């Protein structure tokens, strides 16, 4: 069995063909296509190249698992507004899709077999998240389950505030940037000159973890997970988790109201992070799991 | 089949015998006692009355299903660090309990039994909630599942500034208490003296609402509820639903970043809402719902 695992972003389209452990087999990639037309045709030439069991994708965009359309909005505007299920009915094989930051949270089932409550944060631009609960994706009555980046974490104004705007990788670039007058900037560099003594660069980071572990006890007092990973490329980088498990001490110290600390880690994949969710998604939408 | 229901709280003890569609053929209450001992001598003297197949309850603190122990604190201290399911064996009739707040949103399941994602946000003096998920009550880890008091909608200061602080009956009368100058209030007068032009009371309702609607919005972004309950006392006025729903309108019509409006509603019980939802409690764990 090999399931033809498939990762659809603004950053360019995925094809990898995975075993049921999680092993990829192959993995190749293109630029995004400029039409529907043109991937259908790369994924036709993908498919066709072995004998595939299944199809598991991994897509921006809120999915209907029960018409396969992808709805609202994203980087790949042409993927939307029918049914993949029909698209790709010509192969003959089971075919499921899930959203990436949904993808991501189930990633973890692989490396982590015996989570029953867990919640995903993914930080990049902005924030995204998933739920599991007892062993699966909690989606929600609008597929709106774990989307953690609405939260609003000071009292709405002129802007949402929302934990998006406050606590994401690209709100601390966008905030570096403002300062330092230029924009060569990104978290990673962010947290060498922090390193290197540079005052400005240590503030937006201890804005960011201070805003991260508000909300991280909020989430963790409201779904009481039994632990909350942490997906996107910073939490790639060890210091920053560091950094975030401190500051959720911190609070925890100064407030006699909180008891329980959320655990916190890593999540373990980043860069495949959406192949192998976009598979155990398969593999529990199937019952193989 | 008739189930020996029990409510513990600081305010009293009730018992109430209920069938399994929830009437109850009869309802008795106490002044809590002083001491366990006093408590299971009446538990004693009402059980001996009737045939029960069953004991089902509701207390206050966080229960832990494997032990039958109430952990933490409340008004009932003595009812604290040992087996209900030891202290009632002799009964030999199954014996579940379950946290107030909880019992409060499983009584939903009774008035809407097609509920399968649902929230439940209990306004008293605090704020305390529950979670359904898939038709059954999510506890999480550490039976914390569904605490919306807990989450801070400003950043923490001198004051943790959670839900409860700000968006509670009890906080909207210490804060009408406060700048009269006395004490006769409630939330009922609140209501009467606001409409009948009084300003200090138009504005604590104006506070409640706005803070209730920013941090329900908030549980309708992260769990995706179909629908949240509101209970408590003061829910059971239908002005304060009313009020609430067009605060929330006001939200969504501000920021476009909102898209869904929760769909909210008074619970449907109040007064014996704990003594219904301790008996879906029952029926559930016994898989008899
Ligand atoms: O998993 C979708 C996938 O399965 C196929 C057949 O292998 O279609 C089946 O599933 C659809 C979704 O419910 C049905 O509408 C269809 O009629 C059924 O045969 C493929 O056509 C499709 O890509
Ligand atoms: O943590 C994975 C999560 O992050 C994203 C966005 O960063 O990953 C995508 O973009 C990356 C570019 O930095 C790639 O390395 C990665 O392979 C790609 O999927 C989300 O798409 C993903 O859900
Ligand atoms: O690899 C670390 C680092 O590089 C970034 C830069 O955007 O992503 C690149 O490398 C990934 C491998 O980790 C690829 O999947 C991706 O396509 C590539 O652009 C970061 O996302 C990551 O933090
Ligand atoms: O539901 C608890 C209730 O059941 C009884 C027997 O009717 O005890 C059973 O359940 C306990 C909880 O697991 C066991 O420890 C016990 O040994 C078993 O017989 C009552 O004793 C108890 O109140
Ligand atoms: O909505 C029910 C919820 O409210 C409480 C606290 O108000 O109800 C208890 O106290 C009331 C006094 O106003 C009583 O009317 C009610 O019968 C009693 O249980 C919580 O205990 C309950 O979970
Ligand atoms: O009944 C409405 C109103 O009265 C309060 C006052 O505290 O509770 C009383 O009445 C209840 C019946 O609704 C009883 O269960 C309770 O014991 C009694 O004190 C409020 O809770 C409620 O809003």
């Amino acid at each position: 069995m090999t399931i033809a695992t498939i990762d659809i972003g603004g950053t360019g389209i995925k094809f990898a063909s995975l075993t049921p452990d999680g092993k990829i087999l192959d993995k190749t990639s293109i630029s995004t296509p400029e039409n529907l037309e043109d991937l259908l045709a790369w994924l036709d030439q993908r498919l066709s190249e072995q004998d595939y069991s299944g199809i598991a994708m991994s897509v921006p965009g809120a999915v209907n698992q029960e018409t396969g359309v992808i709805d609202g909005f994203s980087a790949v505007p042409y993927i939307h507004g029918f049914s993949w299920y029909e698209a790709l009915s010509s192969y003959q094989l089971p075919v499921h899709l899930e959203n990436d930051a949904n993808c991501v949270g189930l990633s973890e089932l692989l490396a982590h077999p015996e989570l029953e409550n867990a919640a995903c944060v993914v930080i990049g631009t902005g924030i995204g998240g998933a739920m599991i609960i007892n062993g699966r994706l909690h989606r929600g009555r609008h597929g709106l389950g774990g989307e953690f980046g609405y939260m609003t974490t000071l009292a709405p104004a002129e802007k949402l505030n929302n934990w998006s705007q406050l606590a994401s990788t690209g709100n601390m670039v966008r905030y570096v940037i403002e300062k330092s007058g230029h924009t060569d900037w990104d978290g990673r560099k962010i947290y060498q000159e922090a390193a290197a003594g540079n005052i400005l660069c240590q503030e937006a980071i201890e804005r960011m973890n201070r805003n991260l572990a508000q909300g991280l006890l909020n989430i963790q007092y409201l779904i009481d997970p039994g632990v909350i990973s942490l997906g996107g490329s910073i939490s790639q980088n060890p210091d920053f988790i560091q950094g975030v498990k401190k500051a959720v001490e911190d609070f925890v110290d100064a407030y006699e109201e909180y008891t329980v600390a959320p655990v916190i880690q890593a999540c373990t994949y980043h860069a495949d992070a959406n192949l192998y969710g976009a598979l155990v998604n398969w593999l529990q939408e199937e019952k193989q799991w």
